[PDB]
């Protein structure tokens, strides 16, 4: 039996247009400042630069449908059909498109440590051809559901722009594909890399060979900390969904909020993305 | 229909004197040491620290208000008429005239890095006349409405020393013209100029040249960013104003103290000024 | 009329002892290791390490004193009588030796600094005797009204270890005493000291003469940070005393928790100053 | 008579695994890298490094044995009875090991330091056989009672893995052992082994042998300040027991909470010990 009762608190109404619109500025300028500096103007020096422009574009294209977000946060959506799916797709195509140029990212750099002997070539057509293959195509079959699902209907004066299965077998489907494609599939493979690359390196001492990782790490580990309490949330309402933590209906609308407001730090990482590219 | 059970909480009336007090020492140590140093005495080595002179006189004046500011948050405004009057003409010229005097530091960036061919005649005279003009001239502009309307009235005892207008359209419109020249109009200069800047620094390598811009950066950022969220919950407020975000009573308070608390944290960057100017 | 229902809250029970034990550690621990470095070795170099071991040896008595704070917070206070009255002793004492201990540090940074050309035999002599005298002998005169005044009485069950007056003009002339002596006239000389300083500093450039200020105002900083807070509480109360802030009985009671919490940051800064002299 | 109205905080069952989980994954990859770096390749240069591994090794046991914490703090434990005392077994192993690694750490600094005249044989002996005896065999003995002791018994439907005696004399005594031995007992032989290294560190000036103890030191002040207000919670918590601060039945629960709390930051000082070693 469905409970009731949900409804957005009065706190959480200003609260996260605030956040909505610092992400906004924050992205805005950042992204639009790297992709003047990195693509219109000559200054890809090294082979992450490329997958950093990558997701500057990605961050950016989020960025600008972010005020959508902002506005129906406040009040509700209803505002049209079309722009429900629309907004879904940007955020769908970003969401899984940034963990992959990740994955690429580290990727090569395993490549260019482990087998620094004889390998340009490799690097340089797994960048271009598989970039744009493998880190794309995925994200637009992803968001292949959401033309299909995403829709706004109405329900006693109460207009959503949700996704609507007719079961809820979809919905735990889809969540734990969520999880899956987001966190454990491309985890493992950084995490592998890495492990490799620490391993192997034990050759000389302390040199660009060794700091030359310091950047990608950082931006890796900020990116998955700042994504990780949404994921526990998910999973958490994912198996509260199939009968297995069962514990009344005062555990959803805690988990709920737990959702949004980590989403909400999600998207302060799409800011946070230029901001560690301002440090250097 | 208006609303009703409009008072301040007996934590803020202990919480609020503590960020003005620490606030009026800070400032006044701070912008009366900067005075001393820069005005009274020969320290005046580049053209950023006349604009920042300037910052420190009208952040003086604001500091110097303050303590009647203090003294209103606890119990009530009953002591006079015309100090009401006073307090507003300080806070809005303070207001308005510091974002024209980082305007004015941009504008003077940008001519001396873009145009650093043959440019010392226009930087000295936009800077003495223009500063004096353009910078002021506009401040007691936009304070004659204070002179106008600010006033005590007194409601079933209930002295509240508030600007007064005879319909709600006057309060929308002159809400929407303090974001405008607030935070719209000036952000877009700074934005316009910093965005060439940064695409005319390709030239050589890191060096002074790309090293002059970090205090200037910083503290228009700081001072940005302390003032955010005033302007999105007044933006919410005046949207509220407008039969827009109707959804009950119980927004409005929520909206007040977030107004109240983030003007608190914009007078915490009017002490901010001095302490960036202490590290160097 | 006197109001009730004043009683300690069961989360402040677990939360003062916290504090308590934290500095009954860090102070002793930190306390005794500069005494032992200091005292009983030869490691004084410059004049200010003998004021600084003046502010340990005060700091270690208050430390040492804490235990019984942190008991009496979570209960009550039923062990004895003179256990009180010795308490109080110790805390006057370091809490009016401090300030005035920071004073002098001010007084003799000024006399090195702004009469460098022949003063070493002032600076001996006022450090050696008129620190014995100036900074000691009034703190034992002033903690003379606590060996008359301090006492534990129960009122049904209740057992206070507070001090008590005929009236309550004996609590205003204290309190409104406690603030003059703690906060306002050290403060006043330690400006006025520093601001000489700083007009005076405008001979070369950056060298020791700049440097050597830092450490010392960093500890002054500190020392009155965590002070102001509880002074801002205590000040308000007063006021409320003197039939000024009348304002129902639900005041009295956010400030005297504003009080309490602030008086353990303040043991907080006992702690605070062996940290600052850990970093060098 | 025992008090009733026990059970965890909606918040609590959503916060926990949240914290349970960032110490899975940061602890499991850190304490395998340090393993795989020194353990199986050759990177042992200085002494400290064994220890460091053994307390690698029972933080790597700890935290796999972690998600059934996770996992049972949300709902309840109903999948066994070995496995909680299993659980307890590892938990019990590692609480009481790092401690004493800790202290043997601060002894090898104690002779290499203050008898670095000619002391190899000693450090070089006592590191091997006795880290191994006097670290791990008193571990297994304290682990003795949690085979006996251990246990899941359900009290209308309510499953708990909760270590049950016949009487609270028991509960007491074992809360006074291990505080004694997990705090007090360790704390001193580190105090004095530090504060003799303090005093005998007068010779020549700063160089290694003043620079060598940062890492060190810095651990073990991580470590004790991440346990600490856990073992005032416990202490009190004890005192409790002993019909000492008896004062109602709303003191027990905040006392349980902030054990729960404290529990939790400590894992997180599990993670932390790798971090340390990551900034080098
Ligand atoms: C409050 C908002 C507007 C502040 C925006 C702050 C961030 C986004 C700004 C401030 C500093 C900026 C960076 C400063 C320097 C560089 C290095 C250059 O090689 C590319 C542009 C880039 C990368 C800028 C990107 C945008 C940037 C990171
Ligand atoms: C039909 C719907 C799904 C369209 C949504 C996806 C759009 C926005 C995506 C799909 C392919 C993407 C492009 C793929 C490759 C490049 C080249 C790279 O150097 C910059 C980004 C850029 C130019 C991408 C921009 C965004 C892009 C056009
Ligand atoms: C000055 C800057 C920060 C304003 C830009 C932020 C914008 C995008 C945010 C801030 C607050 C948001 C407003 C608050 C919510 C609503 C409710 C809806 O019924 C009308 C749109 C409206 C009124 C929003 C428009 C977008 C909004 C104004
Ligand atoms: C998801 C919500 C809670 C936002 C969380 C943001 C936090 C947890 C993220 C965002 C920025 C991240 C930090 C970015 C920079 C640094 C400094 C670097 O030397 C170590 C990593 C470290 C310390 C990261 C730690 C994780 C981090 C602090
Ligand atoms: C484990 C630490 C180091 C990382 C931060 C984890 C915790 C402290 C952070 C991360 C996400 C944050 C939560 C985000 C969501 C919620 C649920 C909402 O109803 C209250 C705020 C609250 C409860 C935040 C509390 C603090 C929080 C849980
Ligand atoms: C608690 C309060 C009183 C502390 C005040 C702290 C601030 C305001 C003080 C501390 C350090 C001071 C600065 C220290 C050094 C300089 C550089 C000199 O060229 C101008 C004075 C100036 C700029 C001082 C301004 C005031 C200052 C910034
Ligand atoms: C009549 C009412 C509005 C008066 C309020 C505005 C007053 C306080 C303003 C208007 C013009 C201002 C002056 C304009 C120019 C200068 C020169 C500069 O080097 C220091 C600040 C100083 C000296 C300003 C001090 C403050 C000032 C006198
Ligand atoms: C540290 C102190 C001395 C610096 C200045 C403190 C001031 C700002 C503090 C301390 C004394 C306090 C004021 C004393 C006088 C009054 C008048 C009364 O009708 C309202 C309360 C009010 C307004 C108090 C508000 C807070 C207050 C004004
Ligand atoms: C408006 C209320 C919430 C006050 C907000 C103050 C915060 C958001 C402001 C005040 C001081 C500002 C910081 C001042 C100094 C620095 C360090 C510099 O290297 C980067 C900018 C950064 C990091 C600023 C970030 C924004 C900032 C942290
Ligand atoms: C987005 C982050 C990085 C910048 C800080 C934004 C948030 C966290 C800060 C900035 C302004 C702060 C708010 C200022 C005003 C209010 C409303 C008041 O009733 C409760 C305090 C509260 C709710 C503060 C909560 C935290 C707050 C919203
Ligand atoms: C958790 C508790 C026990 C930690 C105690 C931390 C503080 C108090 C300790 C840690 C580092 C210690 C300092 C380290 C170095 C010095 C410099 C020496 O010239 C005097 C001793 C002195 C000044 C020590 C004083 C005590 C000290 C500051
Ligand atoms: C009778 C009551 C009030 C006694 C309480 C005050 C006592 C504890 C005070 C008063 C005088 C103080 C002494 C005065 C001078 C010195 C010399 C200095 O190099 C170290 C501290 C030391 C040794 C002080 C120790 C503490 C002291 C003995
Ligand atoms: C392990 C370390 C931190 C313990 C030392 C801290 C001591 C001083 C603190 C921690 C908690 C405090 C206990 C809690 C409060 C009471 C109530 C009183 O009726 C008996 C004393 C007693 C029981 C306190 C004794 C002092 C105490 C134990
Ligand atoms: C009274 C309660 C709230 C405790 C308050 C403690 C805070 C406000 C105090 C304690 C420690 C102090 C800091 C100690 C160290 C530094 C770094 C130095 O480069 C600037 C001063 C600064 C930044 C101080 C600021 C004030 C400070 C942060
Ligand atoms: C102004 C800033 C920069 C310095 C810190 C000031 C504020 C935020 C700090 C300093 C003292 C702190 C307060 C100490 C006392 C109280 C009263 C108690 O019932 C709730 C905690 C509360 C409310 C703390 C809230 C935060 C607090 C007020
Ligand atoms: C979010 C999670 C996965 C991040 C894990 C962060 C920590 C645990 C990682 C990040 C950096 C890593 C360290 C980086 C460098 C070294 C030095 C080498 O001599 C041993 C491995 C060691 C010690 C690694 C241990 C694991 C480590 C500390
Ligand atoms: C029977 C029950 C109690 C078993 C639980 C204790 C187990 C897990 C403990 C007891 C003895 C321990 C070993 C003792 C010594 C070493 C050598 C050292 O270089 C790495 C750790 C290692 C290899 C330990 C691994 C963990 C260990 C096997
Ligand atoms: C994506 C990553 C973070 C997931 C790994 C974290 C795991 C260990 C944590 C996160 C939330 C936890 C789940 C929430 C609690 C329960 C209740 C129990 O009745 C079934 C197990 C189950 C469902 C837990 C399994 C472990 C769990 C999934
Ligand atoms: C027990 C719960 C509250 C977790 C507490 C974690 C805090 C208190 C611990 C964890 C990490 C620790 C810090 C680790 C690193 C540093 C920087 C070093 O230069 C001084 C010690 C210092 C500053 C430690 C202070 C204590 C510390 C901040
Ligand atoms: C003394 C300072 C510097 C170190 C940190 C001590 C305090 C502030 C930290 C350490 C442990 C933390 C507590 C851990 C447990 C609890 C009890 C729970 O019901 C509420 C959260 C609460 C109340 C936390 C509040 C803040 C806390 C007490």
């Amino acid at each position: 039996e469905p409970c009731f009762r949900e409804e957005n608190a009065n706190f959480n109404k200003i609260f996260l247009p605030t956040i909505y619109s610092i992400i906004f500025l924050t992205g805005i300028v950042g992204n639009g400042l790297v992709i003047l500096v990195m693509g219109y103007q000559k200054k890809l020096r090294s082979m992450t630069d490329k997958y950093r422009l990558h997701l500057s574009v990605a961050d950016l294209l989020f960025v600008i449908t972010l005020p959508f977000w902002a506005v129906d946060a406040v009040a509700n959506w209803y505002f049209g059909n079309f722009l429900c799916k629309a907004v879904h797709v940007i955020y769908t195509v970003n969401l899984y498109s940034s963990v992959l140029i990740l994955a690429f990212i580290s990727l090569d750099r395993y490549l260019a440590i482990v087998h620094a002997t004889n390998s340009q070539r490799p690097r340089k057509l797994l960048a271009e051809k598989v970039v744009y293959v493998g880190v794309w195509i995925p994200a637009l079959l992803l968001t292949i559901p959401d033309f299909i699902f995403a829709n706004v209907s109405e329900a006693d004066d109460r207009y959503i722009c949700d996704r609507f299965y007719p079961n809820d077998l979809w919905v735990v489907v889809f969540q734990f594909q969520h999880i899956m494609v987001g966190l454990i599939l491309p985890g493992i493979v950084i995490l592998s890399c890495y492990c490799i690359i620490i391993s192997k390196l034990s050759h000389s001492k302390g040199h660009q060979k060794r700091k030359a990782l310091k950047t990608t790490v950082i931006l890796i580990l900020a990116f998955f900390a700042c994504w990780l309490p949404y994921y526990i949330g998910i999973s958490i309402d994912s198996f509260i969904l199939l009968e297995i933590i069962k514990q009344g209906c005062e555990f959803e609308n805690t988990v709920h909020k737990w959702i949004s407001i980590t989403e909400a730090l999600a998207f302060f990482h799409c800011c946070l993305n230029p901001i560690l590219y301002a440090f250097l």
